[PDB]
């Protein structure tokens, strides 16, 4: 914890990222490696929660943690900077010649292992999005890690009464009874991969958020895009099983995705 | 998992290999065969696309590929292992070498080594993209084998777009490649076409002396690199076809071998 200290004075603060879709987040320079690095700056207790949950994350497609100002406000979290910047806008600004099936399904592969990963660890995300993930060099995909939530001891998390939710990216029982698992993760990573493959679409297009959970209780599903593999979309369709125990694991995601890749 | 998965066990490491002009390359042997072979491995390449090189490599099975022997993929550090080319790379080799030892015929024989595997992954739907004196290897008696690992599937005649940003090695570039980032069988043509000219001068540096941010600008007027000494016209006009400006203008990989094939037994 003391290692990640550093004083706010290395940085130079730059303007915000993102259109400031992600709040107080601000694009910097960490002067001693010339370096850029995303900064979030500063809900106190949770906001050192968050930051010590990153201290504790540490895989190739999680943004990594740079560093942190924890010592007196503003309070700082420094974080590796993606050049290419969300995953959203550029699935709609790319070049799908370049950006092609095949890099499709390398995407879903990174990010079904750091999902993988967080599995493993017992923690979970909760907001699993397009907007949510990063892109780099050579197609490197990684997913934001603020928010992340440890599993202390059962299967499910139950968020703050009152919380809010992206309906679209979020799981019926999710929405039901404001309870988060792993598996409503594997929802939300149903819905990413319906955002790819429509290269950014905005999901559930044209339909009421009031309507959304019973069509969901009655069976509605998005259908499968256009150029979509018939397999990808399967997967799709098991990410949005009705009950989450139906749901496949990461692990099985992963493997699927690896497979797939690994064959194109 | 498969027949390829092996316990890194069986494998003990020696030194970096190549100077380390190609990464986490290792010398290493095989202790169960007291074999020596090459072995890469993964420090910080993201991970998925190793382990694809890998799965392409299972596929590939040709005389002059550099033959998959191994893997290990079950956890960290991975391996890729495969058989060990005892003379290095061509480059380097043929820099070195004793010219009335590795004489005319010898340079052919080389070229026709190299045309075969390519006109083997022209056939399998791969595709190179890093065609070069460098990245061919060399053993005993002159065999050469193309590394093998970065290839791409690719049904022969469409087009891979490379990503955004990406920097080629200019020199053994097509120009629809430095223009487009598009790459295909063809690209992989010019590049043999550079490739020959490497062979034919004993590994001299193409484009001597060329500034790299004009080369595109003299492909566009028509220049090319002239015949190198000693070299035979037959050869230096296949070496000119393999450039030519449109792609679909240039030879086959399998008319290139052809060519060459009947020039090595002529001999
Ligand atoms: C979604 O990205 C983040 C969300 C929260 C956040 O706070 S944290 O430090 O506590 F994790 C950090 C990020 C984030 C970490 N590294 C990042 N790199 C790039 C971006 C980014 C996203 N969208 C647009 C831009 C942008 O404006 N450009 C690339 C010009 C930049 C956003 C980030
Ligand atoms: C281009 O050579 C390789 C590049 C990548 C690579 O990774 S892998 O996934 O395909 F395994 C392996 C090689 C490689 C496979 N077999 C090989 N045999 C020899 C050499 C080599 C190249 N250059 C110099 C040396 C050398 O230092 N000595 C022979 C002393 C050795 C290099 C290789």
């Amino acid at each position: 914890y003391d290692k990640w200290e550093m004083e706010r004075t290395d940085i130079t603060m730059k303007h915000k990222l993102g259109g400031g879709q992600y709040g107080e987040v601000y694009e910097g320079v960490w002067k001693k490696y010339s370096l850029t690095v995303a900064v979030k700056t500063l809900e106190v207790e949770e906001f050192l929660k968050e930051a010590a949950v990153m201290k504790e994350i540490k895989h190739p497609n999680l943004v990594q943690l740079l560093g942190v100002c924890t010592r007196e406000p503003p309070f700082y979290i420094i974080t590796e900077f993606m050049t290419y910047g969300n995953l959203l806008d550029y699935l709609r600004e790319c070049n799908r010649q370049e950006v092609n099936a095949v890099v499709l399904l390398y995407m879903a592969t990174q990010i079904s292992s750091a999902m993988e990963y967080l599995e493993k660890k017992n923690f979970i995300h909760r907001d699993l999005a397009a907007r949510n993930c990063l892109v780099g060099e050579n197609h490197l995909v990684k997913v934001a890690d603020f928010g992340l939530s440890r599993l202390m001891t059962g299967d499910t998390y139950t968020a703050h009464a009152g919380a809010k939710f992206p309906i679209k990216w979020t799981a019926p029982e999710s929405l039901a009874y404001n309870k988060f698992s792993i598996k409503s993760d594997v929802w939300a990573f149903g819905v990413l991969l319906w955002e790819i493959a429509t290269y950014g679409m905005s999901p559930y297009p044209g339909i009421d958020l009031s309507q959304v959970y019973e069509l969901l209780e009655k069976d509605y599903r998005m259908e499968r895009p256009e150029g979509c593999p018939e397999k990808v979309y399967e997967l799709m369709r098991a990410c949005w099983q009705w009950n989450p125990s139906d749901r496949p694991s990461f692990a099985e995601i992963h493997q699927a995705f690896e497979t797939m890749f690994q064959e194109s």
